[PDB]
């Protein structure tokens, strides 16, 4: 009669039966169909759910659905605002690594900042958990003829190259079974590079890509082709680096970027891969377009953070992303919005690290451009109505020392620039446990694709602005209508014990 007795939930369900006390499977399959906007809402489907996840067994013998069940529902895999069926690999992986985004972490061995803070294996764990697929590792010479990873020229903590590599080993494909990239900085001696070399292949042994695929000569391979394999990024052989080495740089060949250049006659090829900075980056995304976009159709693309960002500070992936970039590196051991759009745009695809990029950014031919919008099969605008019906359970072990939150839910469009967008309701004073706002936002959504909506929850305060409860990034393609339920990730993407967000999703074209 309280953590239970949800207004709402009775409020909904009513609707749904209309005067009786249970779902009858007919009445069902029309709630499915017709509020939860589901293509599969016939019989059996409706039949899973009693089955799934009615309590009352009589109710669930004689095919009916209680308040309980329809709750039991609501809160769970099924309810969920995120599809469930994209919690599984479902992607097309047998396209080119140019044609999907990968999961990318910025100087991995770093648990803090960039100047003094420590580097740990911990680092390259916790994102290789996170189903990070490309790591980097900034080598340097060690005492004693041992390579060591820091960055370079500053007090951060030192690590064995060694070392961060059995980790690699060990939590490589606890996450995905999907092929990681190691970008390598090297910096070490000759006679250190043959270390690096020794322990490479010693160390990851069969894990290890050491030479190209038969058959695969004119593009990339595929995540599949590439599945429980590491492959090696870095300079190779013009001619300073180790024989031992470069022959270990297959498709990930380091070079300078030179210019775009279209399939007509000669540029960069497959195998290689340009980086830019995230300033650079949007300076050719502005500048060139979908003469960047036809570039990563072919070849990889890693970004990485600005100098300047010494705090370990992230930039917003989407607008590289949205040119098509596919190792867009961020710093993992950072909170905020930035990670939150990173790994909930990663969650999608059974969160394996590599993410199938929208059919008009793999076309080699294609005139799309994120900056100035055309027309095209990207520019398809929908209209999403999210109606902020009752958070419940939102954390608030943020202030130990126990009292009350004063909760307000933001909720904000992450897309091109045109569908950039953000709302908020009223902070509802004092009240964390059972919030009701029932309130609905409307956002118009000209390329959906390249979207994801992002929930996120504060806590209103006068004191040190309004503190961070929780939230939840879904990618558009992957949000589910009708009634839904919108589970809280922590600050760490850990998500919350039983912190949800009851809502109404609506998708109109
Ligand atoms: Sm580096
Ligand atoms: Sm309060």
């Amino acid at each position: 009669k309280m953590l239970t007795q949800r207004a709402e939930i009775d409020r909904a369900f009513e609707e749904a039966a209309g005067s009786a006390e249970t779902l009858s499977v007919e009445r069902l399959v029309t709630f499915l169909q017709h509020q939860q906007r589901e293509e599969e809402a016939g019989p059996a489907l409706a039949l899973s759910l009693i089955e799934r996840y009615e309590p009352s067994e009589t109710a669930k013998a004689q095919r009916q659905m209680t308040k309980d069940g329809f709750l039991m529902y609501l809160l769970s895999a099924d309810g969920n605002a995120f599809s469930l069926a994209h919690r599984r690999v479902y992607q097309d992986m047998d396209q080119p690594l140019s044609h999907y985004l990968v999961s990318s972490s910025h100087n991995t061995y770093l648990l803090e900042d960039q100047l003094t803070g420590p580097s740990s294996t911990e680092a390259y764990i916790r994102a290789l958990c996170k189903g990070c697929r490309c790591l980097e590792l900034d080598c340097w010479d060690g005492p004693n003829q041992e390579p060591i990873i820091y960055h370079g020229y500053t007090f951060t903590s030192k690590i064995l190259f060694c070392d961060v590599l059995r980790a690699i080993r060990d939590y490589a494909f606890k996450a995905s079974p999907y092929p990681v990239i190691l970008s390598l900085e090297n910096h070490c001696s000759l006679e250190q590079q043959r270390v690096m070399a020794r322990h490479l292949r010693a160390i990851l042994g069969p894990i290890l890509l050491d030479q190209p695929l038969d058959g695969v000569t004119t593009s990339l391979p595929s995540p599949e082709q590439l599945k429980g394999k590491i492959l090696l990024k870095g300079k190779k052989l013009g001619g300073k680096l180790v024989p031992e080495l470069s022959d270990m740089i297959i498709y990930c060949k380091s070079v300078h970027f030179g210019g775009f250049s279209s399939p007509g006659t000669s540029g960069q090829a497959f195998y290689e891969m340009a980086s830019f900075s995230e300033s650079r980056a949007l300076r050719l995304l502005q500048e060139s377009g979908n003469g960047f976009v036809r570039h990563n159709v072919s070849c990889l693309s890693r970004i990485y953070p600005a100098g300047w960002r010494t705090d370990s500070s992230n930039y917003s992936p989407v607008e590289m992303w949205n040119g098509g970039c596919q190792i867009v590196a961020l710093n993992f051991q950072t909170p905020g919005p930035e990670m939150d759009v990173y790994l909930g745009c990663f969650q999608d695809n059974g969160g394996c690290g590599y993410v199938l990029k929208p059919a008009f950014l793999r076309d080699p031919n294609t005139t799309f451009n994120s900056r100035a919008l055309t027309q095209g099969p990207w520019w398809r605008p929908e209209r999403l109505r999210v109606r902020i019906i009752s958070g419940q359970q939102l954390p608030k072990v943020n202030k130990n020392k126990n009292s009350i939150v004063d909760p307000k839910v933001i909720v904000e469009i992450h897309g091109v620039g045109r569908d950039t967008g953000s709302r908020q309701t009223a902070v509802i004073t004092n009240n964390g446990f059972n919030p009701r706002w029932d309130m609905e936002f409307e956002f118009e959504v000209t390329v959906p694709d390249l979207a994801l909506v992002r929930f996120m929850v504060e806590d209103y305060d006068s004191s040190s602005k309004n503190d961070f409860i929780g939230q939840s990034t879904i990618p558009w393609n992957s949000l589910k209508q009708g009634y839904r339920h919108v589970h809280l990730l922590s600050k760490n993407g850990d998500q919350h014990p039983s912190a949800t967000l009851f809502v109404k999703i609506s998708i109109q074209d």
